[PDB]
């Protein structure tokens, strides 16, 4: 019954009944209505919830500012703090410099990540008004963006730092920063800094939270109820409560207690209070490292190196050093350092106090320490290094499970003074078992041993034995893990030789081979470069004609201010309910019973919906082969059984946990091979076949056969699937607000499930916080359920999926297995090709057949192959249904093509770029599906890219690096692409528009396309503006709805600008003919006068417009007819540097030349090249879904699914749009852009393969030429293929 | 499935109107409505 | 729509005079389909200006 | 007849919805010499005039 009192954007908040379970994010969004701050993940990985906190420090007498994830900060931790959200720093009437600069430099596409990025950059500026470039990049470690490819954001914000074609933006015009104009620190809170802190108690529905003010209250409370759970930053507790369904009915938060926050410089080391945030720990160790001598700071630098690639600023501000120690994760990056270096931990309870050096006994079991229930960790002393004491820290380049199988390590060695002989040796690892462990058997054997080659090999055999992993140890990747334990030790071994040499003793130890030095360097990324090139518009072009100009996304300012409304930002009706889906926990099983008894006891529970509750038809899906709600049978982990309806999402979630399902297992089919074995496919084989296969294989000088596996991909749109259904109570009328690319099918699935005509259902889309194909169809499984719930209750109902749910239910890109056989000449000329493709389609057909069709249309990629056969089968399996993903079959087929091509080059002993170029098609050639290639721009893109990337010179530098470097290598590839434009279903190539002109002259324009970040609405306004001859400022697009434009295709296949551009254009032409007579009568008199004369002459000022792509329609029977209206073209050359000992790598440089016709909008089109390119880069190098052997997706968030981060992008990133290439086939001579560039990220994959080849030639022994690199080429896969003395034994 | 547009606006203006007070000419109306009513009542002369 | 159902709208509003009923009557005679296939749901400035 | 026809005020209020009431002159023709809003502000839930 203590009040909770804090400030948000300067305004005082008083909460009389604070619930310990309420996060700041919910409070902002739902109690205060401030929806600028977003939910993207709820686990601290994405930063979309980033806000700033300010408070008066008593341990410093100064006002401080830091950022935090709203999604993990309990409001109960926030008493007497001041919050600032995106709405608090500025709005569209007065943008903050940070908000203006991200908007104007095109760093906001869908807009969903923009406020959290703004808050990270804003916070940085409040702490460092003159930051460096390195600081600007670092501010975003905990901030993910899926659309931009990051370059524009950094480029925009670089203007805060260092204290041919036109440009994309003008930094000269940015308003200057005046720091005096920031919001005041609430004067009330500086008065309240006087009254001493008093203990607080908060009581919620289930939890009590005690905010303790002194050590005495804390140890007192732990003496009396040892169950009381310590919460400091909540960065681990918050996860345990939200994702692992742990409840802790009593919580104590000690963050206020001064002794838990002290920093004391002493003789042996520096003591940190346990509640000290890692950001302070970082800060004081940095200061110490910088000012003290090298020799005293070895452990310090070890800590710091682990903190480098350890979560973002938001997390570190609140994550405590104590918290990490006590959580005792097997994958803690800190605990191996603390162990290896024997850190002094002080423990207290009421009346007791003891000191321990951290060692192997400190961690007895899984997630346990040697703390007695009633004890708390008080402080940890990080030791100075002694003379002749050396320290390294290391960590596995990736992370695939929640808790295990990630190698991380601290390594320490002390020398007998004046010698090369080992006095102490400590090698401590995580991710190698269920606790942080020491190599205690191995290390004692090395006592007295000289630091030499015999030590190295003896330590390696020791670790291989003492840390052996069973082939089925939890978390897999056992070969890769084993190798890293060895490889990390080797680096420490060379690092130690190097450091011995610095202390004069290079005569006793042996000199380091100069080709080995690169193995020991700590990660350094040079400064980013970046160039963007595009074509200026004709000099004569009216300045009001924006077509071809880099106009920013119309909503960028609104996105940067948090004012743009997304679906869950829409206010709830008073009587609004929430829905949570209930999904199968088994891949294939009969449902034997459902028990809702525990669900019914949850307060605010309304009902549980199941197949029986559907009014008309439980049969849905694109091909009618899916259930709304499962009946009798579940077919995948994630199959939707029903839906809990309740007042609040929290109650829906608890009620859903209270639905008990009983199953009887059925024979499951999971993998592509499982389904091959079972003749389990969606329909029959698909085939394209040209010329004479036996003749081409006969002609051939060489024949290569092989397999390739390509893993899937989660879209990770920063906004998950979301629907609000609002029942109107008359005649079955309902209106839905949905995050979808497909209003038509949403509408029509809702109507069929309810058995009401389509004319009763309206689907409205304002914008989506990203789509990528994931909301092309799959959004409907959320929509139908919601719509059902609202019909039953006659109340509005909403649901927005949490990340875990979304990744699980909605499926991904199709995994592909290919088996190929290619026949070619000694010259590199390929003459024969057979590829059988397989995809994993999961449990409904959905778009799987069209996707395979697309793959097959692209199995040629850029190359004429006169004798060719491709076959496709789509496997039917007990997995979530896989769906459209930007590329849609293209990147899979085209990667397979480039993979056998890579083997063509290597086998012929010829240069890849020559073999590629001489197999390339030429103008007027026919494809394997007999479509003639007109306006073939690919050779121009190719020649411009060889020249601008300076490819031939760069090939020589790569060779040189490689001869001079043993444990790092470089690789370089140049990869082309042809991408057919148009939906494979011909009739989907249509679109419509509706325009109105009001009597004030303003225009309200709508079209069937939806805005998902790609700037479609922007382009359409540009179009209508040119076509009407009026400024963009008179034309507005407010949303997309089924009751303004009907029967629209999904926003997809990159075609929506093509299709709706024509529609819009036609509707504008119709307006213009009706205005002509008013124009002639009054030829100069402004637009408004013509409109009013037309009005008062009773002429109609409303028109539709419509368009269909002419001349389309391929048949597989005959292999004839054009499937595509035209083709996109592009070329990327990429350079990488791989670390052969860990499998990590740097993307050094990428050059893209892309043909987008005469771009409608070069800023958005460059935007789309980078974004798509960087998703490609994820597909091929980072993103990996992992499933249980039983078909249960395990990677269900950012913690284990790693999309590209700010730091993954090419150091130098160049993109040029092809000049003078108007495309007569499309609106104002432009080309579609959305999907073609994604596959060019291929060039990074092949660069990696090139560098692995070099590593493999270095470290022998004999064979295999033509080794396996499956996609994604993760660190695991890269490290394993770098066969050396560590992988063998 | 043959990509024909299923949406249309329709529009109508009543033709040939425009009356002039100045010239007492032109038609204010497109047509006239007509009708007739017979009503019977009984009053109370003392109360109204 | 593709199920054959018609959503119709016009600039008049309903105030009890049965206007939408009449307009559903007209539309059904004009299209030669029954009145049950045609719905009017509301009047709005963003469908008829 | 069933009361399910929705008229404007039957529409569910949003949870953040406010209400408005007009203040009107009580004089046929007059200068406004002042407006004092002090009592209005003491009413619970008052937002603005
Ligand atoms: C996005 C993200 C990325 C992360 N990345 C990494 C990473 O790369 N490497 C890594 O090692 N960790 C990582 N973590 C974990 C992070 O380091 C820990 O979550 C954090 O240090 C825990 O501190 P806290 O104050 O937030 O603890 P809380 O979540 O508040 O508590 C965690 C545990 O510590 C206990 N506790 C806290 N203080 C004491 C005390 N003094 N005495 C006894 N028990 C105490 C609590 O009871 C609880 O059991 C990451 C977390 C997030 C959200
Ligand atoms: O030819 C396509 N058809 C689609 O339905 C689709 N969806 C998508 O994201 N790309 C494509 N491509
Ligand atoms: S929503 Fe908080 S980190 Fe993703
Ligand atoms: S614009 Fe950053 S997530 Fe879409
Ligand atoms: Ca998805
Ligand atoms: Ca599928």
């Amino acid at each position: 019954a203590d009040e909770l009192v804090f400030f948000v954007n300067g305004k005082k908040v008083v909460e009389k009944n604070a619930d310990p379970e309420t996060t700041l994010l919910v409070y902002l969004r739902r109690k205060l209505g401030l929806c600028g701050t977003k939910l993207g993940c709820g686990e601290g990985g994405c930063g979309a919830c980033t806000v700033m906190i300010s408070k008066y420090d008593r341990l410093q007498n100064k006002i401080v500012h830091f950022s935090v994830n709203a999604c993990l900060a309990p409001i109960c931790s926030l008493h007497h703090v001041a919050v600032t959200t995106v709405e608090g720093i500025g709005n569209t009437q007065k943008l903050h410099p940070v908000q203006e600069r991200i908007a104007r430099s095109h760093g906001s596409q869908c807009g969903f990540c923009t406020p959290g990025i703004v808050m990270s950059m804003y916070t940085l500026l409040r702490n460092q008004p003159e930051p460096t470039v390195e600081e600007i990049e670092n501010a975003f470690q905990g901030n993910l963006c899926r659309c931009t490819g990051y370059r524009p954001i950094l480029q925009g914000f670089r203007t805060f730092a260092k204290d041919l074609s036109p440009s994309l933006f003008n930094p000269e015009d940015f308003k200057p920063l005046d720091p005096t104009q920031e919001p005041i620190f609430p004067p009330e809170l500086l008065r309240l800094k006087d009254t001493p802190q008093k203990k607080l108690r908060f009581e919620g529905e289930r939890v009590t939270w005690i905010q303790a003010s002194t050590m005495e209250e804390l140890l007192d409370l732990k003496a009396q109820h040892p169950d009381a759970k310590l919460v400091v930053g909540n960065t681990e507790i918050g996860i345990e409560m939200k994702f692992k369904n742990m409840l802790f009915p009593l919580i104590v938060c000690p963050a206020w207690i001064p002794e838990l926050n002290s920093v004391v410089h002493g003789p042996e080391g520096i003591s940190f209070g346990a509640s000290c945030p890692l950001s302070l720990v970082e800060s004081v160790l940095a200061e110490e490292i910088a000012k003290l001598p090298e020799q005293k700071t070895e452990v310090f630098r070890g800590v710091m190196e682990q903190l480098r690639w350890f979560a973002g600023k938001q997390v570190k501000s609140v994550a405590s050093i104590g918290g990490n120690i006590i959580t005792a994760s097997p994958i803690s990056d800190l605990n191996p350092v603390f162990m290896a270096s024997g850190a002094k931990l002080t423990l207290v309870s009421r009346g007791t106090r003891r000191t321990v050096r951290m060692d192997h006994t400190f961690f007895p079991g899984y997630r346990k320490t040697l703390l007695r229930p009633e004890e708390i960790l008080l402080s940890i002393e990080i030791p100075y290094s002694k003379e002749g004491e050396f320290f390294s820290a290391f960590k596995q380049a990736s992370r695939r499970e929640d808790d295990i199988a990630k190698v991380t390590s601290g390594m320490r060695v002390l020398f007998k003074p004046g010698t090369i002989e080992v006095q102490e040796l400590s090698l401590c690892f995580g991710g190698m078992a269920d606790r942080t462990i020491s190599a205690l058997k191995t290390t004692p054997k090395q006592l007295s041993k000289s630091w030499n080659e015999e030590l190295l090999q003896s330590v390696c055999a020791g670790l291989a034995e003492e840390l052996q992993l069973a082939p089925d140890a939890p978390g897999g990747m056992v070969e890769f893990r084993r190798t890293l334990t060895l490889s990390f030790f080797f680096k420490f071994y060379l690092t130690v030789l190097q450091k011995l040499g610095r202390a004069d003793l290079e005569d006793m130890c042996g000199k380091l081979d100069p080709t080995f030095a690169s193995a020991t360097l700590l990660f350094q990324k040079d400064p980013p470069a970046n160039v963007q090139l595009f074509q200026e518009v004709p000099k004569d072009q009216s300045e009001e004609d924006m077509v071809g100009r880099p106009l920013p996304h119309l909503a960028a300012n609104m996105q940067a201010s948090g004012e743009a409304v997304y679906c869950d930002d829409i206010p709830r009706y008073e009587n609004e309910l929430s829905l949570r889906l209930v999904t199968s926990t088994r891949a294939h099983a009969k449902i034997t019973s459902i028990d809702t008894s525990e669900a019914k006891k949850v307060p605010g529970f309304v009902c549980f919906l199941t197949a029986e509750d559907v009014p008309n038809s439980n049969a849905t899906g694109l091909f009618n082969d899916e259930t709304v709600f499962a009946k009798d049978e579940v077919t995948c982990v994630g199959h939707i059984i029903g839906a809990v309806v309740a007042d609040t999402p929290e109650h829906a979630q608890r009620a859903a946990r209270g639905v008990k399902i009983t199953y009887e297992d059925l024979p499951a089919i999971i993998t592509i091979q499982d389904a091959i074995n079972n003749n389990s496919f969606y329909g029959s084989e698909i085939k394209i076949e040209k010329g004479d296969l036996k003749k081409g294989f006969s002609e051939a000088d060489n024949v290569v056969s092989g397999e390739l596996y390509i893993g899937g991909q989660e879209h990770f749109y920063l906004e998950t699937n979301c629907t609000i259904a609002v029942p109107k109570g008359e005649a079955g009328e309902m209106e839905l607000f949905v995050s979808t690319q497909n209003t038509m099918k949403t509408q029509s699935f809702v109507a069929k499930m309810l058995g009401v005509p389509d004319n009763r259902i309206v689907v409205r889309v304002k914008r989506m916080g990203g789509g990528f194909g994931g909301k092309e169809t799959r959004s409907t499984v959320v929509s139908t359920a919601l719509a059902l719930a609202a019909h039953k209750t006659g109340r509005p109902v909403r649901c927005m999926l949490d990340r875990d749910e979304d990744m699980l239910i909605t499926g991904g890109r199709h995994p592909f297995l290919a088996k190929y056989k290619v026949g070619f000449m000694k010259t590199g000329t390929v003459v024969a090709l057979e590829v059988a493709h397989f995809s994993n389609g999961g449990n409904t057909e959905d778009l799987s057949r069209s996707i395979m069709e697309r793959a097959l249309f692209h199995m040629d990629n850029a190359y004429k192959i006169p004798n060719i056969r491709g076959t496709g089968r789509i496997c039917k399996t007990n997995l979530p249904s896989n769906t459209a993903f930007r590329g849609f079959g293209g990147p899979q087929g085209m990667l397979i093509a480039e993979y056998w091509m890579s083997e063509v080059a290597i086998t012929c002993g010829l240069p890849a770029e020559e073999v590629r170029r001489k197999n390339m098609y030429k103008e007027g050639d026919l494809t394997h599906f007999n479509q003639k290639l007109e306006g073939f721009t690919l050779p121009r893109c190719w020649d411009e890219c060889i020249a601008s990337s300076q490819y031939l010179a760069r090939k020589r530098e790569v060779e040189k690096f490689n001869r001079e470097n043993c444990w790092k290598k470089r690789g370089l590839c140049i990869i082309p692409t042809k991408f057919g434009i148009s939906f494979t279903l011909p009739f989907l190539n249509q679109g419509g528009a509706l325009v109105h002109v009001y009597t004030d002259g303003s225009v309200l324009l709508t079209h069937g396309g939806t805005e998902m970040g790609q700037g479609l609405h922007t382009k359409m306004v540009q179009v209508a503006s040119r076509a009407l001859k009026i400024p963009t400022s008179k034309i507005h697009i407010s949303e997309t709805s089924t009751n303004t434009v009907p029967n629209t295709s999904p926003t997809a296949a990159s075609a929506s600008a093509d299709l709706n551009g024509q529609g819009v254009y036609e509707a504008c032409q119709t307006i213009l003919k009706r205005l002509e007579p008013f124009k002639k009568k009054k030829p100069t008199g402004p637009w408004e006068a013509w409109v009013m004369d037309a009005y008062t002459s009773a002429v109609s000022l409303s028109a539709t417009g419509f368009y269909k792509t002419p001349n389309l329609g391929y048949s597989f029977e005959t292999n004839s007819g054009n499937p595509f209206h035209y083709f996109s073209y592009g070329v990327a050359c990429s350079e990488v540097e791989i670390d052969c000992l860990t499998g990590d790598h740097k993307n050094l440089r990428t050059d893209i030349v892309m043909d987008v016709g005469s771009s409608l909008n070069p800023a958005i089109d460059i935007g789309q090249v980078e974004g798509a390119f960087v998703q490609g880069l994820g597909l091929f190098t980072m993103e990996e879904l992992h499933y249980s052997p039983e078909g249960s997706l395990h990677t269900r968030g950012p913690s284990t699914y790693k999309i590209p981060a700010f730091g993954s992008i090419p150091i130098e990133f160049r993109v040029s749009l092809l000049r003078d290439c108007p495309n007569k086939r499309a609106i104002y001579a432009s080309k579609a852009v959305g999907e073609p560039p994604l596959f060019l990220a291929s060039s990074i994959f092949f660069a990696i393969k090139d560098a692995i080849r070099a590593a493999r030639a270095q470290h022998g022994d004999n064979a295999k030429q033509l080794f396996q690199l499956d996609s994604p080429a993760t660190p695991e896969k890269i490290r394993n293929a770098c066969v050396d003395q560590f992988t063998t034994l």
